[PDB]
DNA sequence: CATTAAGCAGTCCGCG
DNA sequence: GCGGACTGCTTAA
């Protein structure tokens, strides 16, 4: 087999590697490596090595790493440029493994991780370490083994052995719902002391060494405190055992009233899964819990146990080591869902880095960009320093704020790279500029033609046409691998909507799930055998489906991501690219872009409607358009529309047969207008909205820019088994607003677009009668809690302090003294609820971290003194008051006339 | 070591 | 009480 890095790390002039070898298995070295840098040298000098604009190089080979730095000093020093891959394991790495690394995940020790530590007076801190480490579970993927290492005496408790059938067995009956198909997998070992506990795992560490390092909090919880407690008993040599190479670095983030630790374990890479699940997810979510989010991913309950979980090893330690157990394993079934790691493997062996550099866009491009330059025998450029210049984004439409009934929106495929690889935007393409004139005359097309040799954007800049660029040649690569996996991402999702549509008639027969591929159509045979399935094998398939669905999802949009995180980097001072030229080339490009097509569409449907200056595109944002389809429905009259997927097949195929090709019309002459190397300004139909035929909904609203609701029939070729509402931008959609409001404004929305005002009003006044019996935390607002200690003064809110933020000091007074009480951390996320006036804490508002029940002790005053009548007027009347004035509607029945009747 | 556009909630302040 | 700067937060793209 091929072989393939594990870890890289530079210690010194040494670099050191962990790899697997030809025969498939694991091994160390320690290399002294030799790298290279360049210098510019005279053009009578015969050398094999440019840099990216052609300029002749000699090759430095250095002695060792040091002299290869210092040199990089002294030509700053003399002020000349020092070229080539400064960063020197990317070029040992590139030079180890010069071809497409194809690794092989079954050989990649991947450990999951988390430990439990009793604590009676508060957090246990991880840079003091002070109590002792009283479980740890850990998962390991070559064994496929979890291992339990179970501290039986300790200063807070002696227990009994944790009992594995007691485990298994259901909660109703007493046990701990132990997943069964784990069971046979625990590796149970209790220990009568810390010290051989730790010992012991240590030993086992050397064992089995991590490669990739996950689990949940590791990097801020687990690692530091472990890594502690074991420099605290056993002194820091032995500590740094945790280091396949001995040596670590600890990073001491000041606080105030905190003092944390993050320790760099030199040959492993750590990758904390709630950091790839916020990389990686595209969620926002009020809580960052496992619990939280195991529940939001997996439909779990929460992990229930009695009392405080400071008593729970001494009251019931056969459940405390059972929640270790199963915290551990809900993190893998959350990848198992996700493919976070898979997708982490596959993206830092493409780009040839260190695993945990996939957080960083940057330094991946920097690889790749690096490793493309090298095959040609090219030269990297020295990185410079930059001052940070803001620059002009997109453009968005301002909308009339109004209901819309009819609405088809289009909009263009991978906007950025398109226009990287359409103009052929790359450090080294340039070829010059042009005068600019104003952006509105090249929407018009009345500026005079940029250039007849050149590729151009209107923002003045020129490329060159007849040659590649490593950017776009990089960029169109990862695309490729983006448009792939989102083929395979609708597929699967029409595939669930088939599946769906067929669960409306399940056969009562007893049969299988069938044995498909989700990542393509299905044929008609499969589709016949589905309308002959069981419920129960129709919802295994639709599970199935949606698996696929999902990771499809992960594949596509976090390679859409990558991309388009190249077109960013260009705006970003630590780029070794950066270029503002470059960056705003795209920008400009995409703004000139959206308001041509607005325009070319606007001449189209009023030609085709055979009237004059009518306004059919009502907003658009960055690349995308929204059309008004009234007057296309109208032109052939809603009468003879059967249902309401007659008008959306009218309308599918009008947007595909009419309006698309007109739409590569306007855009091919766009194109030839700038000169560009290729067109590919691809603008598709996205969604079809409007409401059910015959009903009174509304179909469609904006309030403003970013702020609309749709319901939605048909999106990106799926055609929904149920309307589906589409909302940006409103309250529905942020994860500051409270759960049950979210529900609720969803309800109202769903209830506007789909059946209409009367509908809604019949819905509001139920929901404000009802509403003050909802869930202090269903119906509590959620924001982050940034820079806590500016606005503290004496635990009192200093000036301009924010309304979360002095609910954080209204709860530090309420639960000073109390060691018990959970402490908010700065920069993670609270509840928040408003205070009625004269409540015993003092203030008008309380906050509390996300995700938990607020402490006893002030429970009970806040259900007390919770102000209902400014929370349901703040989070749920007044945005519900911006959705339907904006649509023209009330939620209220205003007094009229009739009311002097008996009705 | 490492993208911009834009809406809304809230504080401070002016206001016989 | 409610608008106009200005901060903070969180979206859409
Ligand atoms: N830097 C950066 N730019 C973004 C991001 N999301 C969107 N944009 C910019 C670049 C996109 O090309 C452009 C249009 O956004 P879309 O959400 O329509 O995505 P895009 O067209 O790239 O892909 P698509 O094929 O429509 O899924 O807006 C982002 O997360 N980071
Ligand atoms: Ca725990
Ligand atoms: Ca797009
Ligand atoms: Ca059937
Ligand atoms: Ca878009
Ligand atoms: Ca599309």
């Amino acid at each position: 087999m091929k072989e393939f890095y594990l870890t890289v790390e530079q210690i010194g002039d040494s670099i050191f590697e962990r790899y697997i070898d030809s025969n498939g298995r694991e091994r160390t070295r320690e290399v002294e490596y030799k790298p290279s840098l360049f210098a510019h040298c005279p053009e009578s000098q015969a050398t094999k090595y440019f840099d990216i604009y052609g300029k002749p190089c000699t090759r430095k080979l250095f002695a060792n790493m040091r002299d290869a730095s210092q040199w990089i000093k002294r030509m700053e020093d003399i002020g000349l440029e020092a070229l080539g891959m400064d960063d020197f394991k990317l070029a040992y790495l590139s030079d180890t493994y010069n071809y497409e690394i194809k690794y092989d995940h079954t050989k990649i020790r991947v450990a999951n991780f988390d430990i439990e530590v009793t604590s009676p007076d508060g957090f246990p801190e991880p840079s003091q370490a002070k109590h002792p480490i009283d479980a740890i579970t850990h998962y390991d993927s070559i064994d496929d083994r979890f291992y339990v290492f179970d501290l039986l005496n300790s200063p807070y408790g002696n227990v009994e052995e944790w009992s594995i059938e007691i485990a298994a067995k259901l909660q109703e009956q007493g046990g701990d719902e132990v997943p069964s198909e784990i069971i046979d997998k625990i590796i149970y070992m209790p220990f009568d002391n810390e010290k051989e506990l730790l010992m012991e795992y240590l030993n086992f560490w050397q064992q089995k060494t991590p490669v990739i390092l996950t689990g949940w909090n590791v990097e801020s919880f687990a690692i530091p405190y472990v890594y502690n407690r074991i420099k605290n008993i056993f002194g820091e040599s032995t500590a740094k055992r945790l280091s396949p190479h001995r040596k670590t670095r600890v990073k001491v983030i000041e606080n105030m009233y905190g003092s944390r630790e993050i320790i760099t374990l030199f040959g492993i890479s750590v990758l904390d899964y709630i950091d790839l699940y916020k990389k990686f997810s595209f969620t926002n979510q009020p809580s960052y819990s496992l619990d939280y989010i195991s529940e939001f991913e997996l439909n779990v309950g929460k992990l229930k146990y009695d009392g405080p979980i400071s008593k729970l090893r001494e009251s019931n330690h056969q459940r405390y080591i059972s929640y270790n157990i199963i915290a551990v394993y809900r993190v893998l079934q959350i990848d198992a869902k996700r493919q976070f790691i898979n997708l982490s493997l596959d993206m830092g062996y493409y780009a040839k880095i260190q695993i945990q550099s996939v957080f960083s866009p940057i330094k991946t491009w920097d690889a790749i960009i690096f490793n493309s330059l090298k095959e040609q025998n090219k030269v990297i450029p020295q990185g410079r320093s930059h001052p940070v210049q803001p620059y002009p984004g997109a453009f968005v439409k301002e909308p009339i704020p109004n209901r819309y009934k009819y609405v088809m929106s289009f909009d263009l495929t991978s906007l950025y790279p398109s226009i990287i690889r359409q103009v052929n935007i790359s450090p080294e393409t340039i070829a010059g500029t042009f005068k600019v004139a104003p952006l509105h005359d090249y929407i018009n097309a009345v500026a005079e033609r940029p250039s007849d040799v050149y590729s151009c954007s209107p923002n003045g800049m020129m490329y060159y046409k007849d040659r590649d660029g490593v950017v776009p040649t990089e960029i169109t690569k990862v695309f490729n691998q983006r448009k792939e996996h989102k083929g395979y991402m609708l597929a699967a999702q029409r595939n669930g909507e088939i599946i769906k549509e067929a669960l409306h008639n399940p056969n009562l027969s007893v049969d299988e799930p069938l044995d498909v591929d989700y990542r393509f159509d299905f044929s008609d045979e499969i589709k016949e055998k589905i309308k002959k399935l069981s419920a129960k094998s129709l919802n295994e398939m639709l599970f199935r489906a949606q698996r696929t669905e999902v990771a499809g999802m992960t594949a596509q949009i976090n390679r859409k991501a990558l991309i388009n995180g190249l077109a960013g980097a260009l705006g970003n001072v630590w780029f070794r690219y950066y270029d503002l030229r470059n960056a705003t080339a795209i920008t400009t490009f995409g703004q000139m872009a959206l308001q041509w097509i607005e325009r070319k569409v606007n001449e189209y449907l009023n030609e085709v409607c055979g009237t004059e200056g009518e306004a059919f595109v009502l907003y658009g944002d960055t690349d995308s358009i929204y059309v008004s389809a009234d007057k296309i429905i109208d032109k052939v009259g809603e009468s003879k529309f059967r249902d309401t997927n007659h008008w959306v097949d009218f309308l599918d195929k009008f947007a595909r047969e009419r309006m698309e090709p007109a739409i590569d019309r306007g855009f091919r002459e766009m194109c030839e207008y700038m000169n560009n190397k290729q067109h590919l300004m691809f603008m598709d139909r996205e969604a079809i909205a409007g409401p059910p035929l015959g009903s009174k909904g509304i179909g469609g609203f904006w309030t403003g820019k970013k702020r609309y609701a749709l319901n939605v029939w048909d999106m990106e070729g799926t055609r929904y088994a149920e309307p589906k509402l589409k909302i940006m931008g409103l309250e529905t959609q942020k994860s500051s607003t409270p759960k049950a409001v979210q529900k609720a404004l969803k309800e109202c929305i769903r209830r506007m677009l789909q059946e209409g005002e009367e509908s809604l009003q019949e819905y509001f006044k139920e929901f404000e009668k009802e509403f003050r019996q909802l869930n202090y935390i269903s119906i509590a607002s959620v924001s982050s809690a940034n820079n806590i200690a500016k606005y503290d003064v004496g635990g009192f809110p200093g000036p301009k302090c924010p309304f979360h933020i002095r609910g954080i000091l209204t709860y530090n007074r309420a639960i000073k003294g109390n060691i018990d009480a959970p402490q908010v951390v700065e920069g993670e996320k609270v509840y928040v609820l408003p205070l009625r006036e004269g409540n015993p804490f003092g203030d008008k508002c309380i906050a509390w971290p996300s995700g938990t029940e607020i402490t006893d002790l002030i429970k009970d005053d806040v259900l007390h003194w919770m102000d209902y009548t400014v929370l349901l007027e703040k989070t749920f009347i007044k945005p519900l008051e911006g959705f339907t004035s904006a649509a023209k509607l009330d939620y209220e029945k205003k007094a009229s006339l009739f009311d002097m009747f008996d009705f």
